[PDB]
């Protein structure tokens, strides 16, 4: 086809990128966050316990104002690595920049405190395939694609770094050649149903001080950090000098510009950070410290072990969502 | 052709702004600072010895790590303002936003902790003409355009005040994002340098500096305006900015008190406020804040010359234009 649509992106404190998206008629708009680690859709539901702060604090889907709605009512757990979200599933039309599909989506009545209370986003979109999807239920952009609408059968990946800007923003169809520079480097994915890619290093330093002898690299939005596993952390971080504590790392902040390069050797690029990149220099002081933007998390198997390229690699590389041919591009941005 | 390339570049402390490059095969990475007083393009050699407390703590250029490598070895002195560097030239590809290019790139040997160490980069890139360069090596921009690749043989500059976004540099034109209205261009006295020359330094109402023509160099890896130390001395009295040990400094309080400094460019009035010279750290009657420009005297031939630095270029976003070879500016945003 011929579509191709964006989706504006709020950054938030480049730790959190959200767009807008609409359900039932008339719409009920909602702040969702675009998730390639997932499959699903949800939204707090009226339903909701008001015991739950999260579904005091946010927008509840109320569906006996949606004349677009069918009930359909199963449980669903949608449990992600930072938190869980039990809820049910019923069905809609939703606006997605453009697109209108009828999603079968959840409507999540148990949505705690931590992390959901610190989230500026009220609900998620998946981004990644049927393969992953809780209830196998068709994805919304597996829902794009069966509608022929699409120039092309892509999305790709926009993240702005923060100003006192234009946010981020998503291009379901194309690419924005308005936010890269140069071409496109492809990595091809290992099974398909998980954006995922080899990895032949990481360089701390120069020397691929790990990841040598190849793992791999899932590529996420829904994730603020870059994350390694624990002993994969624990080394890069040694490398580095940072503290260890109890939810992210350290530095003290005088020291931060001149931490170095680290490099992800990804499908025959170097893609380097360089501590500009992934260090919140929120000052210069040697008493203040400053906190990294990298941190472990142990994937399980299946997808786990891995590493994780969230938000700190996109926003410094456009990222291109390539279905058709199955593979991921990456190119530098502006 | 119709490309268009920006650096995003990062701001340590609105006195430094650097972009990253990479020289060779495969691409390696360093820090530099994009100069527009200087025309050569230089980073620390692998082949620096240790004892430099500076290439210790500075990237280096493994060459036997560069399949595209290209020896030359003729020796390079290298001396700036503040200081001077030494080693040889080399010849590799370089990259600079989605742009590539061979390049006549020096590698440091001999650099020195002061001021060396301040340095949070590793490196220069010269955006000056040939004409200013040591070795008679053709500078970068110089081969680009001739690439025929960029749309327009100009490159903009966007410095930005700190608190993010640091500055980002676009080779081929400009970022309509980062400018209000339009240029107002100033021609080169003269092709060689990238000096404009000035009508008059005014402290308010008044023209007091620069009465009957004075020369202006717009420099983008210079920190502070600079005139010298003699004009300085009479510009930091209207002000009633003291010299403090070092340079020049006010009781924070006061900044808001402080009246408009104003650079006549052709014709018209490009006005900085306090907010845009004093580095307000607070408002408090019990800080001493200090002022952002310099006492620097500049050499004949290039000198005597004022030298608008980072200073200005925060607030008027700059358009180096080769083709016409003008300069031109707008409010940066
Ligand atoms: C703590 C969590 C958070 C908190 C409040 C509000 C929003 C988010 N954060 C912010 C955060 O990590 N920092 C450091 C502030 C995430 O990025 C969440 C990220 C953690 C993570 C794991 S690997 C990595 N690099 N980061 C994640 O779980 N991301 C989830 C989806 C989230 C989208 C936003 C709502 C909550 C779910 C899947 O991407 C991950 C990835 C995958 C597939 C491995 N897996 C099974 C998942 O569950
Ligand atoms: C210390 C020096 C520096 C140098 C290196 C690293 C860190 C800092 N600084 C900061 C500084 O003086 N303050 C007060 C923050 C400069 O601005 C440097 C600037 C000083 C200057 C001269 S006129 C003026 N207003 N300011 C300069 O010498 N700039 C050099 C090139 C430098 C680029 C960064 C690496 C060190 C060399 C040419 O732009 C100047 C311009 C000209 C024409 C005077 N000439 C011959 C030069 O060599």
């Amino acid at each position: 086809g011929n579509t191709t649509s964006s989706v504006i992106l709020t950054n938030y404190m480049d730790t959190q990128y959200y767009g807008e998206i609409g359900i039932g008629t008339p719409p009920q708009t909602f702040k969702v966050v675009f998730d390639t680690g997932s499959s699903n859709v949800w939204v707090p539901s009226s339903k909701c316990s008001r015991l739950y702060t999260a579904c005091v604090y946010h927008k509840l889907f109320d569906a006996s104002d949606s004349s677009s709605y069918k009930h359909n009512g199963t449980e669903l757990t949608l449990r992600y690595s930072t938190g869980t979200v039990s809820g049910f599933l019923s069905q809609d039309i939703i606006t997605v920049g453009g697109i209108t599909v009828t999603q079968m989506f959840g409507e999540v009545t148990e949505m705690p405190a931590l992390p959901f209370m610190l989230a500026e986003f009220d609900g998620v979109v998946g981004m990644g395939f049927i393969e992953q999807a809780i209830g196998r239920v068709t994805p919304i952009f597996d829902n794009i694609i069966s509608q022929g609408v699409l120039k092309e059968d892509v999305f790709s990946f926009y993240y702005n770094r923060d100003s006192e800007s234009l946010g981020g923003q998503i291009v379901l169809g194309g690419s924005d050649p308005q936010h890269y520079e140069g071409n496109f480097h492809y990595i091809n994915l290992i099974k398909t149903g998980v954006w995922q890619i080899q990895m032949k290093g990481v360089s701390v330093g120069s020397s691929t001080l790990l990841c040598e002898d190849g793992c791999l690299a899932l590529v996420d939005t829904g994730a603020s950090y870059i994350s390694g596993s624990t002993s994969s952390i624990e080394k890069l971080m040694e490398a580095l000098g940072a503290k260890k504590r109890l939810f992210d790392y350290v530095v003290k902040c005088n020291e931060g510009p001149t931490l170095p390069d680290i490099s992800f050797h990804l499908g025959g690029k170097e893609y380097t950070l360089t501590s500009a990149d992934y260090v919140f220099q929120e000052s210069y002081s040697s008493k203040k410290l400053c906190t990294l933007a990298i941190h472990a998390m142990d994937i399980p198997p299946p997808t786990g072990p891995t590493w994780a390229l969230g938000a700190t690699f996109i926003r410094k590389f456009y990222t291109e969502f390539d279905r058709r041919n199955n593979r991921i591009g990456f190119a530098l941005a502006r």
